[PDB]
């Protein structure tokens, strides 16, 4: 009945983050 941010700390990373970098990884 506790920790709720402390374990929602940075889990969703993914949500905003294209990357866009597959057809030019060089």
């Amino acid at each position: 009945m506790v920790a709720a941010a402390m374990l929602l700390r940075s889990c969703p990373v993914l949500s905003q983050g294209p990357t866009g970098l597959l057809g030019k990884v060089a």
